[PDB]
């Protein structure tokens, strides 16, 4: 009985009874984050611990609790100083109260009867609120506000933003701190219901049919709820909250022995930082993981849409705002599917024709938060690569679009803007490469000088760097030099007695834009460079800290970094920091094309030649 | 009636028959490349054909225009190869390095010293390229290296002869050198990838995936090779220099058929090694110029090469006596799922909406001696045109030096793969709209904290227009997201904003060769990565129409001189995009597949989304 297993919905139920028993659990206390902790290193009987982040609806200070679930007790219980260390991710149940005290406030009201908006008609977003020169929200849990108009039930609100106001909400004393008008912006008019008929126009007739089928099933079994055995491969699919999809335990069978390459893999934040310096927009960074908590809005996805081929689903787990176990019901797609051309060669000296297909194993979820939709695919192929994508979609974020234009600002459709923004992932791998004993080279390719032993001056080579301690394990991109970076393990050799590797290759994006002396730099300070290397260590689990609603900055890596620990043969863990920078098009709107970013992983001397001999013709 | 056409076999026959005629075609003659010309801008029909005529006897040889339609020969001018370069080199001549070497004393001597049967040495026919040698200027050389083959169906890459190379006139059939530079062990490990021994039981745990369409693919093919599909219209080409070629690429945006790319295709492609020993640091292969990679082409085996409903074209290319030979099922065509398209749920509508993508993809496969590469021209719903180059095959060896080398890396015992660059270049003649376009490069801008920005967070972006040839050769900035707009200003979006083209390059490392080499001047369009010309019809190739043993002189850096208007012109671009390849261990002893690309995506083309007519599945 695995104990990376998935949490089961006895389990949720057990830890709202522990918390019960002990006393943490009323009524006016309400569950804020709540997942299984991953085991220790080196236990492995099991003791299934979970860590839980409870508010409090009656104003009193939130606590953080880890439970026992194997032995029915309390762990640990401490009080939070939310001024000091960050106010709990937002609840769901908020999500509505921006919009409902707005409909009462009169400085709210006048608003509107300016602009002549319905008041029922004007939905409000919950906005994460960030900390910037408002002295008065320093310990107070607040969401910020921005209007759009919905005509009617089933209207697309986003076509309709209400530029020049915002509002900022108290959403534990259900206070509003201040309404902001800078003035009236014509309300953009143009619908964007993408499934009305008159948009759309009349829908194709010339698609048809692709069929995806495997008639003897699929070539990954699923024992234990969630360990995956696949064409070499072994893992643990996990979920949580916040992460959503987390991956353990990857490794390959090379031969007889199963070997080791990433212990944890997952993405541990993603912000959303927007580049409009209008004071109505300025505030605006949605850290969609670390505030909102991505795993808990995961779709359910549909059979022959979402998820094409034959699919193996897994329904996950979470605790709803009270304790109570609810299931995303197929929430994780699991399936296999063709990659083309694996390798071929036709050669002419022996008379062989040589052809294999490729294929890829495909773990995701998809989540929805507010307007943006988000897929996260997680592929492993045939030959040790591993890939993760991001697939970006939903609706874009407007704004009005300004007469005379916008530095900072895209028109989508006659009086519609779209602020731009940026979208940033930081994937945290846990690197066990043959084992925990790992280090990180920078490797840049390196230019060489025409002259003596290069007389045609057609050398070229490549240079690594061994990164040694924490100090110098920050690093930038440098696509021109073709820069990567290899995870090796200095005591596992290669038949050919080269330490065995994995090599990192980015896309090589833009990394954070805003101004180095922002707020957001400071929040999210991994977003201004690509990699990072740490130490392990039990508590560094985000890059953004564990609260990063309305935390002032500097939390996570950088105060992790700071301890300057050994990285040169050590547990280690790898922060990949990658995104897309979203100028929005005409094309994105109504409904925005999916757009895509990743970073991959492919084996460097780990193997003692290619690990696909093996592979049968088709 | 599409003067875009396939050649037919009819055509080529005709060519051969046209050239006899006119006395250009005698038995000491021999077509080394033999295409169709694309119609004049504005053009009823004439299809006009392109030859280079080989002479065995060792006359200059010919560039010779033909129309078929009209059974005349348009053109026939003398090369002087010394000056323009050397033809491409000839299929038949492959075999001439071995055969030639085999009773040579020098090169027997050098096997003997080795203790190597010289029925057994394979000897690869290298380009020769153009260095100190005075005497091989003017002359057909090929350059050979040796891979011993133990036995008829033995892998001779496992095996390679280091510290030894022969050059050879392949015209006059001497042996011009033979080097030896010291003997290095011959790795003895076989690379035999079918042998049960090195592969181990095959694996019993693959399942079927069964990929098929009831009712047919959702594109059509007219006319031989016009290709309608989603919107999309295109003609699929092939050409035995380039291989596969797209022409009038457009979209059809409700009643208007849109051009967005008059020509697209891969005009060279270069593989430059990094080793600097004297038995290889002369190696760069131009497999498109030199070689010419479409007439390599596989054949695709149903099932194998391509899995789905397939539609084959069976193009037809002129063998080295004018005769018309077809390349069965060498191009691949079929339309696959693509993931998801579009999704959202919206909590205040509680529309829940999500709908498919899909791709139609165009590709050939061919090989050129331990290569193989496949081309991949994807079209898909939203708009976007994207290229892929697939790399495998056999990576090219060398002995591994005891003591370890800066420039070659261990595989197996004693075997190495010199570091190389595979580097494509793609040309683009434009279309945005039509033929006045325009190009601009585009940067993130980054803002600081003050006035106007006082909490730091405002990012912009600018666009600077290339207007004249002079300013128009751009390098990558990847730091600032550096992509490069094609636009028509004439033609405006219902938004009155110039309708694009974005290309999103994947900002791969150019030619890492010094600039004062050779390579850097024969492959100078590899060392930046954008390019953008005015359109002529002799600017085909960015390193000239004869590469082989040509130094510099042509091809790009002459366009580009000429400093033409590119502001609201006809416009080609050339991307320049390559894989930097340092061989790994899992590379051996067969590659898996490696990739490199680009992609242009439309901005400000449409009015909206172009995929909201997109049914649920
Ligand atoms: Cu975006
Ligand atoms: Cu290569
Ligand atoms: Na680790
Ligand atoms: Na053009």
């Amino acid at each position: 009985a695995s104990p990376f297993r998935l949490a089961s919905a006895g389990e949720i139920s057990e830890v709202q009874g522990i918390l019960r028993t002990a006393g943490l659990l009323g009524p006016e206390k309400r569950i804020a984050y709540l997942g299984v902790l991953d085991p220790a290193r080196g236990a492995g009987a099991e003791d299934r611990r979970f860590r839980v982040f409870i508010h409090d609806v009656s104003g009193a200070r939130p606590q953080e609790v880890t439970v026992s679930v194997t032995n029915g007790t309390v762990i640990s219980a401490v009080e939070l100083d939310t001024a000091a260390t960050g106010e709990l991710p937002v609840l769901e149940e908020e999500f509505e109260v921006v919009e409902q005290l707005l409909a009462t406030d009169e400085r709210w009201l006048k608003a509107l009867a300016a602009r002549n908006l319905d008041v029922s008609k004007v939905r409000v977003a919950p906005l994460s609120a960030g900390v910037f020169e408002y002295a008065e929200e320093r310990g107070r849990r607040i969401l910020r506000g921005l209007a759009f108009v919905q005509d009617f039930p089933e209207d697309s609100a986003w076509a309709h933003p209400v530029d020049g106001l915002v509002a900022y909400v108290d959403v534990v004393s259900k206070e509003v701190t201040r309404v902001i008008d800078t003035g009236v912006f014509p309300v953009p008019a143009e619908h964007g219901n993408y499934t009305d008929p008159e948009l759309t126009g009349p829908l194709r007739t010339t698609q048809k049919p692709i069929s995806i089928t495997q008639p003897e099933g699929p070539s990954f079994t699923v024992t234990g709820g969630n360990h995956i055995e696949w064409e070499k491969w072994s893992l643990d699919v996990g979920f949580d909250v916040r992460e959503g999809v987390v991956l353990h335990n990857i490794a390959f069978r090379d031969g007889d022995r199963l070997r080791p390459i990433i212990n944890r893999a997952s993405i541990a934040e993603m912000v959303v930082p927007y580049g409009d310096p209008s004071p109505i927009r300025s505030w605006q960074n949605y850290f969609d993981t670390g505030e909102y908590l991505v795993g808990q809005y995961a779709n359910s996805l549909e059979l022959g849409c979402d998820c094409l081929g034959d699919i193996t689903y897994l329904s996950p787990v979470i605790s709803d705002a009270f304790g109570n176990p609810r299931e995303i019901r197929n929430g994780i797609c699991m399936h296999e599917e063709d990659w083309g051309i694996l390798a071929k060669h036709s050669d002419l000296w022996s008379g062989i024709n040589y052809t294999r297909r490729n294929r890829r194993m495909v773990i995701s979820f998809f989540t929805t938060i507010g307007n943006y939709d988000y897929g996260f695919y997680w592929y492993l192929y045939l030959d040790g690569t591993i890939e993760f994508e991001a697939k970006a979609t939903g609706v874009v974020f407007t704004s009005a679009f300004p007469e005379g234009g916008s530095d900072n600002i895209s028109q989508l459709a006659p009086g519609l803007g779209a602020p731009f923004h940026q979208h940033i992932f930081s994937a945290r791998l846990d690197m066990a490469i043959d084992g925990f004993t790992n280090r990180v080279e920078e490797e840049d390719v390196v230019r060489q000088t025409m002259g003596p032993g290069n007389e045609r001056g057609n050398a070229f080579s490549r240079k690594r760097t061994v990164l040694t301690r924490e100090s110098e394990a920050v690093r930038e991109a440098d696509a021109r030099t073709g820069r990567t970076w290899i995870i090796s393990n200095p005591e596992s050799k290669n038949r050919l007695n080269e330490p065995v590797g994995y090599k990192l290759h980015a896309h090589n994006q833009p990394t954070l834009l805003a101004d180095p002396g922002s707020s957001i730099a400071r929040r999210a300070a991994f977003a201004t460079k690509d990699l990072w290397v740490t130490r392990y260590a039990d508590d560094e689990r985000y890059p953004t800290g564990d609260f990063v609603n309305q935390h002032s900055g500097g939390a996570g890596l950088p105060s992790y970094i700071a301890q300057d620990r050994d990285i040169d043969g050590q547990d280690i863990v790898v922060w990949h920091t990658f995104g897309l920078t979203h100028f929005p098009r005409v094309e994105d709107w109504p409904i925005m094309p999916v757009d895509t970013v990743g970073f991959k992983l492919r084996p460097e001397g780990f193997f003692d030649r290619s690990p696909v001999l093996d592979v049968p013709a088709n």
